[PDB]
């Protein structure tokens, strides 16, 4: 683990692969850390620098005095990039994590190699396009998810659940995970939140979820960046599990058919948290992917 | 599904979207598309799949022929008119990439691009047939050379392939480091059922271009591989630790010498890589695919 100062704080981050290499940017979401993708990076590495944040706030990170509001988190991302020197790269996003990639390409298109994306944030204008799902099956499972993120979004509630019971460490993060964690996969999540302190980042971001035109300032940034992106030619890739959590399998493949280049890959059972089910899979294609761009689009005296 | 060919049948499996980009799957001695059969799913999403069996292979018809290389092709030829596969991806193995090869040699513009692992290759000297040169693999790789010779020695050939089925029943195990179920083993034995039938899996081995012989075939893969040598369109070579007929050093060297041959690195595998690495094949290629179509080609007097 490396550590770069970053606005008077400092975010650690994971790194491997050549330094000639493309880029490739990792973002993780709440309430995980480049733990994450441990799994996922040394299948890129061969074709790309890799290189995992931890955003502010989050695992090795430092903890400094802020709201962790989304645009908290844009702006340690960016003096992050600074700070690494990368000029360009692919972007590699989960949860929140997506929010900042969108964002960051609607400010800055040039930078964007291209996308591989997975549970992604969008603006919702009603509490149904939270954990949208038009299937009978999915519908108790679904209405349930709306309840506990209303309760985080609750003045009070939200604290005696995310800072006093830790439920989002303890009950969300291992609900979108199909299998169980062992022990020791599990204890890198716990351990930057030992405190009801600790865990105000956890806290902030279910209450920066854009929906029904709340936050204002994120639900428009983020229904600018959807039209970013869909109007952007760059190459993208989008996840999809079954049944998944913010993205179902029919709003996925209309969605990817709806953008331009934007592939679609089936994963199989999976919730919320990918990566930690299809850690493999999602390793493999990214760096296809990543190989099959590079071959078409790319020391002496 | 089955397709009339030159007065005979070749059965195919096919999946994916009829506008989209097509690939054909090649298999070689003595499997059919059934080898596929776990990696065809991984691709359908991002493309038209079409693996046929070979003449004489699979469910395919048996006419009476001699299953030389160029009888190969000239199905094969005939298979890809009569589905109107005007250009493809192609995903190769063993004779598989021979196939491959001379058909990207004779038909330049056809080939999008080739996916391939422990392919064949003109073999100058017996030396060059499972070539390494790591101490622990040369016991290995003069015990392939000693049966090899005696599958092409007249006479001893037909008792040990016709006969005693050793193709299907020794050598094809004998390059997958799992054991195969019951149930995954069957439809490999199914299309062999007699001496008769197991004709073309001993013409095989008597086509290798090995020493000059056969020269009629050891010149067209010469040819095929200065095409290859020259070819730009995208490669993805597949390499198995310690594989068979191609080695880990060679595939590095072979791919850094191609022009954009992406190289990926599986793990422990034989000569049937497909078996133990499907998901792994069909992730990369799936990925591979949708990068390169991803970065296709997109106010006057
Ligand atoms: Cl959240
Ligand atoms: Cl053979």
């Amino acid at each position: 683990i490396r550590r770069a100062p970053v606005l008077g704080s400092s975010m650690a981050y994971r790194e491997t692969g050549a330094q000639d290499a493309p880029v490739v940017l990792f973002l993780h979401g709440n309430p995980t850390s480049s733990h994450i993708w441990r799994n996922i990076l040394p299948l890129v590495s061969p074709v790309a620098h890799c290189i995992a944040p931890d955003l502010i706030g989050f695992g090795q990170s430092g903890k400094p005095d802020i709201a962790y509001r989304f645009f908290d988190h844009v702006r340690y991302l960016d003096a992050f990039i600074e700070q690494r020197g990368v000029t360009s790269a692919y972007l590699v996003a989960q949860d929140w994590g997506t929010a900042l990639a969108f964002h960051l390409a609607a400010r800055r298109p040039d930078f964007v190699r291209g996308l591989a994306f997975m549970e992604f944030i969008r603006p919702m204008p009603t509490w149904q396009d939270f954990h949208h799902t038009e299937v009978a099956e999915e519908q108790d499972h679904a209405e349930a998810a709306r309840a506990v993120f209303r309760k985080f979004r609750t003045p009070g509630e939200g604290e005696a659940m995310i800072l006093e019971a830790n439920a989002f460490v303890e009950r969300v993060l291992p609900g979108g995970i199909v299998r169980k964690l062992g022990d020791e996969e599990m204890a890198p999540y716990r351990t930057p939140f030992p405190t009801p302190e600790s865990r105000r980042p956890v806290l902030a971001f279910p209450r920066e979820l854009p929906i029904a035109g709340e936050p204002a300032d994120v639900y428009e940034a983020l229904q600018s960046a959807h039209a970013a992106l869909a109007a952007s030619s760059y190459p993208k890739l989008l996840f999809t599990g079954e049944p998944g959590a913010l993205v179902s399998p029919e709003f996925a493949e209309r969605f990817a058919a709806s953008l331009t280049r934007c592939a679609l890959i089936r994963l199989g059972a999976g919730l919320h948290y990918l990566q930690e089910d299809h850690a493999d899979a999602i390793g493999r294609s990214v760096a296809g992917w990543i190989a099959g761009i590079e071959a078409v689009r790319p020391h002496h005296h």
